[PDB]
């Protein structure tokens, strides 16, 4: 059926086109609204038995804070509702593709990324991450697969969240301390590395869940080429993955560095 009285607040007002979202943790489909006609993507959480009352209310607690966020580099959250005992969220469409796939493109090509373009996208990201840190919200999970670039080139970021593993593990997310802001930029620091090396900084020789942690605790990661990447960057990455969080910068300083270095490369 169809009900315009509840615009964006029911799957009855959406024609799902493709399951453009991979994985079994959640299914994200690209759809088209049957009213205004704008294409939108919906995200379904199978939280019927995946979450418990104390958690269900905790998750609905976060999407509302996230709703209060208007930035051209953060994805627009249009509506939230629950039908079929599953959580539904409809946000802006990023059809062009993710940065994770954008890395793989070059990785298969065997042609590394120029220092000129990584700033072209990175600054945009920090702009967002600061806008979120301005509202005292943290992305929680910054990975190349959640940073979406449009066909035009604008940069927008995705959502947040048998041993489950975040892509970039914080040195404080190991000793089980709280996920603070200065850990949200740890993930961001490792992100800059992945664009210049096209693979995580701690991606292990013989993947080992434990040595990876000491490698994170000791900060023993493979340096980058002295020839192709500005030393401001190779020192900006090493500055953002300092184990002790106090010794790390704040988002806005990384924003400052990203901006000025973005103009020197043009």
């Amino acid at each position: 059926a169809l009900r315009p009285d509840m615009g964006y607040n029911t799957l009855a007002n959406f024609r799902i086109e493709k399951k453009i979202g991979r994985g079994q943790f959640s299914e994200v489909y690209r759809a088209a609204c049957l009213l205004d006609g704008v294409p939108v993507a919906l995200k379904k959480v199978q939280i019927f038995d995946l979450m418990d009352a104390k958690a269900r209310a905790d998750c609905i607690k976060e999407i509302d804070l996230l709703k209060q966020l208007n930035h051209p580099n953060v994805i627009k959250y249009y509506a939230s509702f629950i039908e079929d005992n599953e959580l539904n969220i409809v946000l802006e469409l990023a059809d062009a593709g993710d940065l994770s796939r954008m890395i793989k493109h070059f990785k298969k090509q065997k042609r590394l990324i120029p220092e000129r373009t990584v700033w072209k996208y990175f600054v945009q990201l920090c702009s967002a991450l600061e806008h979120m840190h301005s509202r005292r919200v943290m992305h929680r999970d910054i990975k190349p697969a959640n940073v979406f670039i449009t066909a035009t080139g604008v940069v927008k970021l995705g959502d947040l969240g048998l041993v489950g593993t975040p892509y970039y593990m914080s040195p404080e997310r190991i000793h089980e301390n709280g996920y603070n802001f200065k850990s949200d930029i740890w993930s961001l620091g490792c992100l800059l590395y992945e664009m210049a090396a096209l693979q995580s900084p701690f991606y292990g020789d013989k993947m080992n869940l434990y040595s990876l942690c000491k490698k994170i605790e000791q900060c023993d990661y493979p340096p980058l080429p002295s020839d192709h990447y500005s030393e401001e960057l190779r020192q900006l990455v090493n500055m953002c993955i300092n184990p002790d969080p106090e010794k790390r910068p704040d988002v806005t300083y990384v924003y400052d560095v990203a901006k000025r270095m973005h103009a020197c490369t043009a």
